This record gives structure tokens, C-alpha cells and sequence, in this order.
């Protein structure tokens, strides 16, 4: 028992270090003598059937141009990535969706202005890993308002000789969302349009290393990332050349699921600036009839406020919504949602109640559209939605 | 399909408001004309078989003494409560464990000094709810270093005529942990030892209300909370008089489980000040052989840093450790823990490796004690711990 107590106590401490050190954030610092920045970070690539392959990243960025750029105070980028496949694509490929935000500093230039909308992206990579030459082309778009990248990459030489996850960091940090109060620390956009050179060494623990040099710049209205990669000293049946790295998980939100959350987000972010402020959150809650104090509104946002900017951005909203609930918690959540829709609390959402809720949220739907929502949910043909019918629409 | 899309989009927005507004924090503001404070908060009491009973709290505190107290800027308290039963207690009772911390303001007085250790607590309550008179006595201790209360309450008049959860807020906020940078906002300790009067109105939605007046002061070295409660207009078979409120859940950490996490916490908090600083976290990680930058250490703490003080307190540590993992995540966590113990990575934790890990964590164990840990884990009698043996000790 005392021995058991000792294993538990020290087990907890060791697992606590594991939980704390689970982050894979990109730490950025100025490099004033090169008029640019350096970064360091550690990617943890899951190995098939358990374990992690560590990839230690050392990064340097220097502007192509001769002029002023923003040299930042220390801060970091936080990345959410989702890798998937196109079922209609026969070539070796990767579909990638990424959300990237800056943080670590507590509470419009010509470079900034280039990123205020959706920007087309081209990526070209020529690689040579242990003598295996290969090429990758990618295209898609970046929307820095939401820190969002959506891209599809093809191996144009045939089968990719390394796992796709090992190339993600190499294959445009100018698309990261920097909150307003960190705008003076955004080196990446400040170097645009002439662009920057991004170089890395990536050391795969107990295995080989990649050395990468990329030119990141606008060519016309397209942001282009042109990359040369060299890998050396890889083990022929290590995790990289032996393709023993997990591609993704079954347990990840779909691109279209994320898209539905983006539509929900826009109901709060009515000015489309990519943030929900206390004013905006209160506006919606007040329209639904609730009355939060400024203190409650500040605290509610603070709870999910990863970067401490006092607002909810889309990646923060996604984190909150992506969180899976205990099935008993989920039930109570749906029960509470029903209560919001059933305004008079009589156990039935009427068509009139549903029209009002749509109006209060800021949805614009015709009465006919609302009737179609009623028809979709109604099982017993009374033209109203009871609790169990509502559960089917929330499930 | 379009109708379905509409239910999903608006469902997400409504559930998002539910997730955001799930907090039950205690909002405190100064009341300068009464030389004290006011507070407002909304408790959500789970109803048996689903739903919530709301209890709207309005609070006022005024010092008993004539002298100076600290009148705070706006801030809040965050509470974790665990209600349980004593299997050896035959009377109607409640065992309560609470952790309370202050937050909401961004980065030793004689009153403060009274709370630097463990302080005995007595609680006395005389109540009268719809004419039903009853009394409650409680005793235990408070340890503000960890924001911790542990108390047991007995109904001394027989059966309690209201549910125990409805009395928790009434039955010593001087035991809240205020971080160093908020010390000038701690009204509760500043009024000690002469104490304060705490008054509330508590409105149970669609039901009756409690009016409470309490005197909170030291009597000798004991912190005493003496309370008069009056309830009126309750519904005879509403949720309160009808006893339809859930007492607790099966899914809560045990008092002794929490105690094991406290022992683990003390390995990092080697100076016993109730916080883990970047210096302390780095010290342990460096002893285990790891090398985090100051940036990594700051970021790791920030991730779990509820109050933004730059350190991990015990309730923050508990939140991190209490979080339940997907069984696949838990497996990888245990795999990674094994790797920390198996220093040379050969698949076996030797006795010598285990002795070193104990030393590196700052555990003080004899070689004999370490041998007993080996014996506890060893299934195949080689005197070492392989991975599957280790899994049995982590499970
Ligand atoms: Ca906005
Ligand atoms: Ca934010
Ligand atoms: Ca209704
Ligand atoms: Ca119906
Ligand atoms: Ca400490
Ligand atoms: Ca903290
Ligand atoms: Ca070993
Ligand atoms: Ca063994």
C-alpha cells in the first residue's frame, strides 16, 4: 500500500510534466543583426501503434528587401492542423486545414493590408532525402482574419518518399492571426510584398535531418512559397523512410463541421473582424432575453481567451466547440438549448418562437424557411417541436 | 438538408452561449459607502433527472470593526466544491471539500498573517424555512495557502428540511487564495480578527427565497461563522422543499485522490508557498534531464494559469490533473511517463533508475523503500519493471 502510494504520487508528478509539456508552439524572437527573426519549436509526430517521433525545429527568417521590417518582442504561434484525404484524388497527396494565432504578449500598414482578405497561395517544393528526389505542388488560400489556411498538396514525382506529416511545417506564417495589440510584432506581414527567406534545420531524434530554404513572397496577387529541401542520414527503416508515422486520427472534426461553426461564429461577429468582443456577445445574449453584466461577459470571454486579447477569435471559438462532452453533460447542454428556443417554456417550440429566435440570433430566414425547419424536426405532425424532436436535431 | 444546416448553425450558436455562460463565479465589487463589498452570482443546482434550479445570490459584507479595510477593485472568486458522505455518520450530514481562488485583476498585514497556516473553523446555523425550524453545526479547517476548506456539517435538529446543496454558499471567503498581486484587494482577511457581517438574499427561480445574516470572526484562534437563515414563499413540492436536487455525482475525485495530487504538487512547490513558479518547474524538469527554455516554461504555465499570475497554484494543478483523457491519449501519456522512468530507454526500469528518478523529483526514499516499489510492480520476478508492469501501476 505504501509502495503503491509512492508509485501514484510520483506517477502524478511525471504525468503532470507530460501534460504541461504537451504544447508544440512556435517560439519566435528577434534576430536584430540579420534584420529578421529566429524561431524554435519541437513537433511531436505520433508513431503508428504508439510513441512519438520528435522533430526539433530551428528556424531563421530574413527579409528579401532592404527596408524596415517589424522586429518583434518574444512571443509564440499556436497551431491547430487537420490532415485529410480527397477521396477523388488518385495521386499521393495531402489536404491540409490549419488555424494559426499569435500570443505571449499581454494587452494599417501596407504589408498588413495585403492580408485583410482571402489570398491565393501556391507552394512548390523540390526535395532530396537520402538521394531520393521528389517534388510537391500545393495550391489553396489563406485568410489571416481567421488565421486560416486551406491547401491541397500533390506529390508530382509519384509516391512521396517521406511521410506527409514530416513536410507540414516546411510547406506561410504570414497567414497567422496577430491580435490588434500584437500588430507591431508581426514580422511576416511587414516584410511583404518583397517577402522573406525562411530557413530551417529539422532534426528528427534518432534519425536524419532536413535542411530547408524557402522564398516566401507575392508573385502578383498570389502568396508563393518556393522551397528547396535536403534530407541526410535517415535510417532506411526508421520512422521517416519506413513510413511509420500516423497520418491523422479518426477523431477529428471535418472541414464542413468546422465550416458550420464558422457560420455560427459570424452570428456573434456581426462586423466580420474575426473577433467576438464583450459588446458583441452581450448583444446576442441580450436579444435572446438574457442580461449578463459587463463583469460576467468579461469573465465568460476570459475563460476561453487563449491570447488574452479580451475577445474570442475563431480558433478560440473552435476550441470551445470542438471540446467533446461527457454524454450526461451533452444531454444537459441540449436540454438548456431547448429552453432557449422554447421561449414561453411550455415544452413546445412554436413556429413563432423559432422565427423570433432566428431573428434574435441575427439569422435572416423567410417564414417559409422557418416552416421548413419545423417540418424537418416535427415527427408527430402538430407543426411544433417538442423536446425529443429537438434532441434529434441536436444529435 | 438546408433546413438541417439551419438547425445546426443556430444550435451551435445557442450551445456556444451555454458553454460560455456555464461559469458560476462570485463577482465582487467595493461598497465604499458601507466600507465593505457587494457580490453577485448565480448558482446552478442540478435537478434530479435533468434541468437546473437557479439560485440568484446578492451579497453584502460590512466590517464589524471601525478601522481600515481593503476596498477592492472589481474581481471574482472561482470555486471548486465536492460534496460527499461519511459512511460512518448516521445523522443527516454533509462532508464538503472546497478550493477557492481569486482572479480578474491582471499582473504581510496582520489580517493576512492569521491565514498563513491551517485554521480551525466552527460553523453554526439556525434556519427557519416556511416555518420549518432547523439547526446545522459544522467543524473543520481552512488552509488559504491552497484556497482549501474541509468541513463536515450535521443537522442537529434531525432531518434537514431543505437540500444540503442549497446551504453550501451560506455555510468563509476569508479562506480564498488571493495571489500576491491581488493582496490589496482581499477585503475578507483585512477585516480580521474583528471580522465582518455577511448578508445575502438568495432567490430560487420559480420558488422561494433565503435571507441570511452571518457574523464571521475569530473567537480565539478559531474562525467562526454564525448564521441566521430565513426562508419564505417556498413551494411545498418544488425543488427545495420537495428535495429534488442532486446531492453530487458518481464522477468526482475522492478526497484521498485529491490528497495524492497535493503530494505530487509539493514535489514542484518545494518552498511550500502554494505556487509552482517557472523557476520551480524548470528545476524539476532539469533534474529529470529535460531542458525547457524560459519561453517554453512560461508558455507551459500560461496554458493552465487561470488567474494569470504566472504560476501554477494547487487548484490550477488539480484542474489540469482532474481532466479525464480519451483512453488513447491516456495510453500515450502512460507510455511517455514510462520513458521518463526508463532512463537508458532499454525497456526496463531498473532499481537504480527508480532510485534516481525518486531523487530527481525530490522524493526522499530509502533504497529499501525503492526495492518495495520494485516488488509492488514486478510480475515476472526479474527485479525490474517493464512497460506492461508499469501500466498496472499507472492504472
Ligand atoms: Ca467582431
Ligand atoms: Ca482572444
Ligand atoms: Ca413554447
Ligand atoms: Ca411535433
Ligand atoms: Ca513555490
Ligand atoms: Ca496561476
Ligand atoms: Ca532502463
Ligand atoms: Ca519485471
Amino acid at each position: 500500500d505504501s509502495s503503491r502510494r509512492k508509485w501514484n504520487k510520483t506517477g502524478h508528478a511525471v504525468r503532470a510534466i507530460g501534460r504541461l509539456s504537451s504544447l508544440e508552439n512556435v517560439y519566435i524572437k528577434a534576430d536584430k543583426q540579420k534584420n529578421g527573426i529566429k524561431a524554435n519549436f519541437k513537433i511531436r509526430h505520433n508513431i503508428e501503434d504508439g510513441g512519438v517521433q520528435l522533430a526539433y525545429h530551428y528556424q531563421q527568417n530574413t527579409p528579401i528587401g532592404d527596408g524596415p521590417v517589424l522586429l518583434p518582442d518574444n512571443h509564440y504561434l499556436s497551431v491547430q492542423s487537420k490532415l485529410s484525404k480527397d477521396p477523388n484524388e488518385k495521386r499521393d497527396h495531402m489536404v491540409l486545414l490549419e488555424f494559426v494565432t499569435a500570443a505571449g504578449i499581454t494587452l494599417v500598414s501596407k504589408g498588413e493590408e495585403l492580408f485583410t482578405g482571402v489570398v491565393p497561395i501556391l507552394v512548390e517544393l523540390d526535395g532530396d532525402v537520402n538521394g531520393h528526389k521528389f517534388s510537391v505542388s500545393g495550391e489553396g488560400e489563406g485568410d489571416a482574419t481567421y488565421g486560416k489556411l486551406t491547401l491541397k498538396f500533390i506529390c508530382t514525382t509519384g509516391k512521396l518518399p517521406v511521410p506527409w506529416p514530416t513536410l507540414v511545417t516546411t510547406l506561410v506564417q504570414c497567414f497567422s492571426r496577430y491580435p490588434d495589440h500584437m500588430k507591431q510584432h508581426d514580422f511576416f506581414k511587414s516584410a511583404m510584398p518583397e517577402g522573406y527567406i525562411q530557413e530551417r534545420t529539422i532534426f528528427f531524434k534518432d534519425d536524419g535531418n532536413y535542411k530547408t530554404r524557402a522564398e516566401v513572397k507575392f508573385e502578383g496577387d498570389t502568396l508563393v512559397n518556393r522551397i528547396e529541401l535536403k534530407g541526410i542520414d535517415f535510417k532506411e527503416d526508421g520512422n521517416i523512410l519506413g513510413h511509420k508515422l500516423e497520418y491523422n486520427t479518426r477523431d477529428q472534426l471535418t472541414e464542413e463541421q468546422i465550416a458550420e461553426f464558422k457560420e455560427a461564429f459570424s452570428l456573434f461577429d456581426k462586423d466580420g473582424d474575426g473577433t467576438i468582443t464583450t459588446k458583441e456577445l452581450g448583444t446576442v445574449m441580450r436579444s435572446l432575453g438574457q442580461n449578463p453584466t459587463e463583469a460576467e461577459l468579461q469573465d465568460m470571454i476570459n475563460e476561453v481567451d487563449a491570447d488574452g486579447d479580451g475577445t474570442i477569435d475563431f480558433p478560440e471559438f473552435l476550441t470551445m466547440m470542438a471540446r467533446k462532452m461527457k454524454d450526461t453533460d451533452s444531454e444537459e447542454e441540449i436540454r438548456e438549448a431547448f429552453r432557449v428556443f422554447d421561449k414561453d417554456g411550455n415544452g413546445y417550440i412554436s413556429a413563432a418562437e423559432l422565427r423570433h429566435v432566428m431573428t434574435n440570433l441575427g439569422e435572416k430566414l423567410t417564414d417559409e424557411e422557418v416552416d421548413e425547419m419545423i417540418r424537418e424536426a416535427d415527427i408527430d405532425g402538430d407543426g411544433q417541436v417538442n423536446y425529443e424532436e429537438f434532441v434529434q436535431m441536436m444529435t
